[PDB]
């Protein structure tokens, strides 16, 4: 009963991943934020400019909000969340800590930044899309918003490296 | 300068997680904090009753501020922070995540979160007279008052259960 | 242009309710979040644990104001809106007023409410619909924070039951 | 028993209305105020000058405070409140709605109000009067409020007509 | 001279005690303040749900609100207040201490207090009515909202305890 | 017209001053704030000690206060409010203005007012009385404030020349 | 040096006042701001309109609280201000007490302070100039912010008459 | 890079203004908020009243902002936005200026005012479905808004005359 | 289980309070910011001068939240905490009750608030030290905010005297 | 009637500037702000670094807002104000956009900035001068006040080009 | 450049303080407030009353303010400002430290206070009419109202004493 | 008696000095921070970057509160408090302001500041110490928190020198 709905969970989770579910492919969207925290916590204490040492920090909230939010917008719809750390490493996609970064450049910091907010931004792309189709209509609206502040994040990155989007 | 000043900070690392620094005993308490948000962000998102849920989101968010101020203590008195995955999952003791606990009792949650907290309070009471030796100064009052916060919850954990501090 | 202004009204309306538009629809979502209001009240003054009385309050609250937001973005939208008792009787569907309801638990008031909540959602997930081929283009992305308060509120009484949204 | 209670009920709202109560009387009072809530509620959404729809809601929303105030107070009395649609349509008395009104100019829905609050206050001050004698000590404060608010509704209203209280 | 005046004093509250005063009344009434502040502070330490902790410290800031209010009240007319402890112990009333009670559970001291709550009252309503003939224009004022108080914290617990203001 | 009204006001004052009128009493009650608001001004200008300017021109700040919520008051029941000059002159009583007075020290302008605002008294409490009889039922409640207040700054004044109330 | 502070005031005021001084003129400022607003309370309780009823108090205010600028900056200056009703009748020039505007129109009102405000401006602009050669420095900036707000007053006063400054 | 990207530009420019782009239609927009805003805190220096006046500068403010927010979607969007006073000129259409409105009736600005917004909001009713199809997915969500906004804006003005939407 | 958990705790507490722990000196602490809270408000009551009525106020106010402060982070600590006239009569040391303080003078109350302060410290700094060594470490951190704010009082009531601290 | 009142608007224009008009100058003044705020909303749009980018767009605000003072400063003394885009182009002077500027480097915008801000500054320090004969006490000290800010953006953008005003 | 630019100061520092600039005078100024600031302080730490210890900790903040201001406003308006000791003491002018100053009756502080800014005036007499003819613009304001404040701080002092602004 | 006091303190203060008093090293730890205060201004007034300008005048607030705090809590423990000019200089150690700054590159400003911080933190080192020792219980936890301070802005200034602590 508690053993029964945890395989019955898993059997349902990949089932649902594997004919693409627009939750199942937001537990991928989800994790990433939640790698990117470990990243941008690192890039707030140990970098160096304090301009950018405290955006870090900035973003590592607003991402941890986007993280609870669409996290419960899924959830009020009756749909499986990503909730733990062997579902977060395993169900990740593309975005890597790295000890190293400690002693990395800003310039450096930053640019792996712009890439991989690019790369959270695919499964958003369709995320959102399995969302129209689904008819899941709360849910949609607040990932439009969470592409805005992914998107939004990269010029703010792109004209601190002194140059446009249009390049990246 | 790149991969050399890793394994100064690597092995420092071994070498001092034994004869044991300030920093070393901390190390797993900032590492111990870092798996508790998880249980806690888990419990504030599942958790049967809405009064608990904001509990636990609050818990969380103090946390994740515990980290922020330690760390800049550090950082501070200059010393080795934890910063990545990898970094937290050797130095992570007693602590858990599991993605079963959702399926728990509120009740469960609440003891479980006694024992974790308890369980914090062993290397933070071994922090702290580490700090007191070294006469790392500033760091002593955070370390503190972090046992404090922890010993607090604890009895507001306790009495949600009905019982009293005195047993756990 | 007196009296005429009305009975053209009344026509419009019911010719307009059958071949079903937004408007229509909104109709019956507007009536019965006036019946809703009346019987959170009514919990939100008889109800047992003040916890629950509070919340029953800030919901009607909520209630009145999204009764507003709708009912602006209609008529800036020229549409008709409900206005008057004799309206909200005539097109309010499936939620009811109790007077002994003052008598049942906060298990039983919360029981019903779900109840209550899931038949609001029906209509404005027509409506919703109706309103993505009216190009009412305000309008649906206003329906949409509706269908979603409306989830926010089933899933957080159905902890309240010890429960979770499935059951439902 | 549920029924035990309700029929307990209902006997003695017609023994305490005939040989009059304090409760009885602010029971027809309650009334009125969730009628007027209506007919502002409309005329905050169709009156023609914005200085008149902001006015309306504000007076609106303060009926509502002024309900859940009275009735609060008269529940710490142990007693009876109107709570729902079919308690409200018998008790209440000379407030209508018209769905004909939003076709009515700014000027004779004002004129409208002056009439409505100023019968809205001989129950009340009726009430008022039976407090005193019921030695309702809290009650009694709060009663002689609202009759306050109405009078300061009505000049408001009278002016806005440019002309004096002294008319009416 | 100063013990010209005590001796007076002490005198007239003799006098005022026997023939009996507003102020004589409001002397037991802040007497009984003053001790439920104990009774109260001691919940808010040992009771086990932190929702009850917190309720009652709130009635503890309360109650110091209302003492320094109705003894200014007394003072600005000219009227004696009890101050020290030695005057507090005389003229208490039905209001106990127990250090007992740290070990009752948290429905037990709910309903303690209905029974202090409700005696406090009946000082206060014979109060209250001296005010009045004693033509005490803003004294009375003051005990009518303190004897509302009282009435709103009664079915505050009464609620708790899952019943009705009705039983007690 | 415009003289038809006005000499039908004044031949009105008269006859309800002779056979008094809580509007009567309530126009000398006024016209002395009105002298006071005066008094007040000079001292908050002229006075020594900075403690007193700001005393005084907050007791000023209220005064008009006051005049406004008395005199919108007693509109709300139809009545004439002393508005002028010339009306403030004929119904004051026992408040002087004095030119000499900034050449006074701090404890004679205190002691002054010890003396205004229990002569202002005198009128309020009769009026109060009026209120009462001619059942104006929020006015009253308001002069009782008025009265409170009174009361409240006199043994302000009373303590600062290091006395008690019971003297004057 | 106790009446002989005195005549030496009245003396020197009445020979300031011819050779004109910032002082002297400023009497007349301050007079005149005195009988204003009395007007403008006069019309912030009887205007017919609410939103004049309000802007009629707004000013009242505003113009006490030039009153108290100006009489600082005065008397930081070692200068006689004015204080009382005495001085404030035999030095006020062309500013008018009417009991019988009550009767007057919002327009009319209106007319009249603007007419009113003209001649305010009339000894501010005197004094001003006054203020320029007597070297106080920090009182002639303050005047000029009197000069404006009277202007600014005199415009939103036009503008309600459907009018431009031009035609006053 | 200087001249060149310029034309990669105005030529792409003129392409796209053909073809239609979402940032092309919009550049309409943005240039019609431009022209619009001119006429706005025109109107709110200029109209005879003082209500009208501030609701100029109001949503003057709100769209020297929807300019900004708008923009900020496009920047983002790597798309085109307008910047410079004769992109402004080519391509706003409908809208005006005019230095012969100043004596215009406050009437008549509030009629202008309606068809400039009804004009607006032909060419958002495109922007809109342009960026339906790009699936430019936040850039929806703020046009949706802005469509929204003019449209109340509206009926605001609709009801200031005294008549509908209907009509206009 | 029930009146054994009593006799355990009053032999705990006599024993504990002889080879003494910092719980058991705090327990005296305690007690007498208990009996301090009483003189403070006697003296908030009846002193002369309003600043220092004021400060009497502020202060009894910080002692209760010393109050609150401190028992938490006993039972935090398992410890017992005074809480019931009983224990705060047999516990308190050198701090009086004095029903005549009210005649004498501000100097004569704030000379005695002196002496009252001073023993306070006594108990405070014994435990300080006897917590030092139980290693109570949050406890400690507080109980010297204590020292500290007592501290600062004494030295706030010598300049009130015209005096450094030195002579106390 | 209309048209009179412009023709006669445009002979009094220029008649105006041709011996130079306080006013008139000022209209200089105004028509370059407005300039700016074109210029300056590019900047913060298309420009790079966050920093600068921001205080742009601060700048943008504040022009808005010294347009709209000094406008109402000037229309409160009776003058004519540019309210237009014909007048602006037609009366601004020295100040340009330049559709090129969205690909030129920060300190290339900046540079542009510290000149056509000196060139702001010219009109302005003739403005002022016209004021203080023409004798307009009110807009003249909030030009003054203009002059400031104008001047002080520059050392704030001369150190952002790490050096000195005592160049430029 | 290191040492040239610095004689290029040093020596047009005391040509100028000759044939008086502006910023020279104030170099005086600003250099009192430096000394003032200490004396104040000083005062703020010692004082005898909590009253003054607090106006001078007040006083305080605002001259250690009003020295960022002037200052501000000489850098833009390219001019010398003192910034070190040594600076300091050489254009100090009759301005005073004091470590026996500590011992002084209250009383004195207020005298002594009353001549050093009686003082500081004397060169803020002269700061102004310089700027007066330097034509710098937005520094007379702020020397003007300087002027002021050290005026009121002199009457505020004056009646601490029990004596008019006359005599100082 | 008062030239008693003073020699007295100063035979006082150097015997207190040689043998080290906690309190007579603050009096170094003290003066230095007010030396900054100095060398920050400078820093804050004539440096380059906006950024870093700011942070300068931020840090010059905080050091004038370090001033005020650590000096008060020295003098609530009755211990010599350095208190002006003479004293300062005197006995400050190690930092130095040098007119030559205002020309400096801001990396030498900065440079300057990373070094004589540590420069702070070596006689606050041993501060601290000496609390301990003489049992200063509140003293000392206000000196931990200094350290911080003293100590968490060489890391900022280091980042903005682009490198590490570890480094200085």
């Amino acid at each position: 009963s508690i053993d029964e709905k945890y395989e019955a969970e898993v059997k349902k989770s990949e089932i649902d991943h594997h004919k693409p579910t627009a939750g199942a492919m937001l537990s991928h969207v989800l994790s990433n934020i939640f790698y990117e925290k470990i990243s941008l916590m690192q890039a707030g204490l140990y970098a160096k400019s304090a301009n950018y040492r405290i955006k870090f920090r900035e973003i590592a909230l607003k991402e941890d909000e986007w993280f609870y939010l669409i996290s419960e917008q899924l959830l009020d719809e009756n749909e499986l969340v990503p909730t733990t750390l062997d579902e977060f490493v395993s169900n990740h996609k593309f975005i890597e800590n790295d000890p190293k970064a400690k002693y990395w450049t800003d310039e450096a910091l930053i640019e792996n930044f712009i890439n991989d907010f690019q790369n959270q931004n695919l499964f958003i792309g369709r995320a959102i899309k399995l969302a129209q189709k689904e008819e899941k209509f709360s849910l949609e609206l607040a990932i439009r918003k969470l592409y805005g502040y992914n998107l939004s994040i990269i010029p703010y990155f792109a004209g601190e490296l002194g140059k446009t989007i249009g390049e990246f």
